[PDB]
């Protein structure tokens, strides 16, 4: 039932996944197990999320029960910022493999086009914004391409099946494509009615790069983090344009918001933190939006970005 | 006096210059010669402007009459998109040198973070959007850093005093800073009240990069090219906010638009096509805008971009 998308690398990636950011450590395993029982097969995780050991427990538990085999589960992870230097890339990937308890991850992405100064894993893991000097941010001179080549070597070594990037603007992705032997199979960016970036999406899809949207419900996710910007933003669930389209097809606003992406070939990985949501978030491909619908939603685009490195330390990623 | 800006390369750069774009070949020489007579010292040129040979005639004549010495003239040039591949960098720079009839250029900029397929000089010069296959665009897989390194070597050979980039968004600039040995001394971008990109300016300036603004008069220059977008945009010269501020200080809208940038440490290179504009465009530093003025002008920022590769061939530079 859940459509697969064929990546430029030859492997299939489910179009509907399970988000693991801010997935509580104490219940991470159980939630992953339930998601697997509910039908999810792609798990979008990350070194920075700090819950890979658990995500691993969930997947292993399902595998041990015979519900699924390793090849049926699609595991996505992300290289955190302190590990861009080539000499530390495999190290970080190993930590990820050890925590997830597997021989390979299906998708590994450069989490951010930012290079924090390396912090040994034994000193602090996950490091988050720590750069080895108290609260200060510290960076290291590592061009993306260097990190990317380190990743290509790891694909040949069999530790990764497909590699990609996250939070990359158009210019950066274009340049990376000039030096890449293995083309980034995936581009994972914040995508929702308030931040549509139609041109970025067009370029990437045309280049054969698969788009995975994150924070498909816009401000919601950051509201849960008490972020001021998100709090001051009218929810997409209660937006007049969204409710209308929802009523028209007798669907829920949440279903329209996910369909809006899916129908354009964009993979989604919603955070389903309630049994009911687990079902809701993978059964929305039951209707089609019309051109008129898309034009109406396209109007909501105001370039409102909630996940912005500029907020951390004025990093110019999206300026 | 036109104050100078000490570049990170250590060399001084006139904070006000003479734009050479669209400067006709038949009169380019005379115009530059006159600008020199009127006090201008920086001349922003470009291989793509197709008039470097004439810009040289103007300076040579000024030198021959003893009006100035080579040391006193600041010549800026830009490496066009078909010459990114390293081996073509020195040939292109040389054609610029022979054309300008000088031994070195004070500033050489990567014109665009776009690498067009090389086209021999003798086949067409300047090539513009010509890529060697009729009207089709063809590109080269040459990462920015490859080109950048090619430029650094030329600085060592004493053929360029300072190097920099033009039309580089934030992410891309940050990534070059990681691979650059010689940091980009300059960043030249479209900059006017309709496209302020304040964060880009802030980041660049804090990284020690100098900002050179172009199209300081908004849609004006592109209105003189019959560009749809420019013609359907209220000129900054008539705009209520500028008009009011200009009236307040008994200055023309052009003086207000130029001071808006200069006061913020940004270099300007207006195109003075008339004897009076020539003078005025270099005598506007006679008043300061107030905090309130900046606040009012800041409201004009709608991120309206006139020079966009997206229009050429949907090149994702600014998306
Ligand atoms: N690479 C990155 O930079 C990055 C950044 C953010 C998120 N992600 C990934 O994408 C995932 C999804 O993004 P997100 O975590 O911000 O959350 P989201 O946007 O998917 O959902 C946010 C919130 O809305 C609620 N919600 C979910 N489904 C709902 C439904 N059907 N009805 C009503 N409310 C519902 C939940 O409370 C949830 O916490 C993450 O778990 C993570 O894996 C990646
Ligand atoms: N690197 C790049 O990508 C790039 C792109 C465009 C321009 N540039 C450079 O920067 C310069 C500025 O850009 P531009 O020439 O497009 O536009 P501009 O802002 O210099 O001026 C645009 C037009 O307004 C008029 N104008 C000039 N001074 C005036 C005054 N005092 N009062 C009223 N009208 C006036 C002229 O007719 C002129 O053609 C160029 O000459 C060129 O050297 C660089």
């Amino acid at each position: 039932s859940i459509p697969d998308i064929k990546l430029s690398s030859g492997h299939l990636m489910p179009s509907i996944g399970f988000g693991c950011w801010k997935l509580a450590n104490a219940t991470a395993g159980e939630q992953v197990y339930q998601a697997i029982k509910a039908g999810y097969r792609l798990f979008d995780g990350a070194e920075d999320y700090g819950n890979e050991k658990e995500v691993g427990d969930g997947v292993k538990r399902a595998i041990d029960e015979g519900l699924v085999k390793r090849e049926e589960i699609f595991l996505t992870s992300k290289l955190w910022n302190n590990y861009h230097d080539p000499k530390n890339v495999e190290t970080a990937l190993n930590k990820t493999l050890a925590d997830l308890k597997v021989d390979y991850v299906d998708l590994f992405l450069i989490h951010f086009p930012i290079a924090f100064k390396f912090v040994p894993i034994e000193e602090k893991y996950p490091p988050g914004f720590y750069c080895g000097d108290g609260n200060n941010f510290v960076y290291e001179d590592v061009p993306i391409l260097e990190t990317w080549k380190a990743l290509e070597k790891l694909v040949a070594a069999g530790k990764i099946k497909s590699i990609g990037v996250s939070n990359f603007p158009g210019a950066l992705l274009l340049d990376l494509l000039r030096g890449a032997t293995i083309k980034p199979a995936v581009l994972q960016v914040e995508h929702h009615p308030y931040l549509q970036q139609p041109k970025l999406i067009e370029f990437a899809q045309k280049a054969g790069v698969t788009i995975t949207a994150y924070s498909s419900f816009g401000p919601q996710s950051f509201v849960e983090m008490n972020q001021g910007r998100a709090l001051n933003t009218p929810t997409l669930f209660a937006h007049d344009t969204i409710k209308a389209i929802a009523a028209k097809y007798n669907k829920t606003p949440a279903e329209v918001l996910l369909r809006w992406a899916a129908q354009r070939g964009i993979a989604v990985i919603p955070k389903s933190n309630l049994p009911e949501r687990l079902v809701q978030n993978r059964s929305f491909n039951t209707f089609d939006l019309t051109k008129e619908d898309f034009e109406e939603i396209a109007k909501l685009d105001i370039g409102l970005r909630f996940d912005d490195p500029w907020d951390w330390d004025n990093i110019p990623i999206f300026v």
